[PDB]
């Protein structure tokens, strides 16, 4: 509706700040501040049956200082996935990437009961179609 449409005598004066007036404000938006948790920081443990396979990977992993996605190693060892090492996995959130090494039957259990699944022997796990009883 609006009662009395007339002249807005606001631009008849000098134009400075507090132009809105009453509902005026300089800085009202408080800062949340930035926080790099986007890409996350990826931690892992390297294990292989060849010691210098671990070291070679670690040497590439420790030099990861690239801005954005940080990936770093927490532990390296020449061995397969052992129960004791899994406890590091859930500790530093570093998962164990084993190169065809594989775990103990209890470690494989421990891993999962420790919130950390281990990945190894990733030649091919044929999850694509069970070709039998299939048509």
């Amino acid at each position: 509706n609006e009662f009395e449409l007339g002249t807005r005598g606001s631009s008849r004066v000098d134009l400075q700040e507090q132009r809105s007036v009453k509902t005026r404000v300089s800085l009202d938006d408080l800062f949340e501040q930035i926080k790099q948790g986007e890409m996350k920081e990826l931690n892992l443990i390297v294990k292989a049956d060849v010691q210098g396979s671990v070291e070679a990977l670690v040497a590439a992993l420790q030099k990861i200082d690239v801005e954005g996605v940080r990936v770093k190693i927490i532990h390296a060892a020449v061995g397969a996935i052992t129960e004791s090492d899994i406890s590091l996995a859930t500790a530093s959130n570093a998962i164990v990437i084993g190169f065809n090494v594989r775990p103990d039957a209890n470690a494989k259990r421990a891993a999962e009961s420790e919130k950390v699944d281990i990945r190894l022997h990733r030649i091919i796990y044929n999850v694509i179609e069970e070709i039998e009883a299939a048509m």
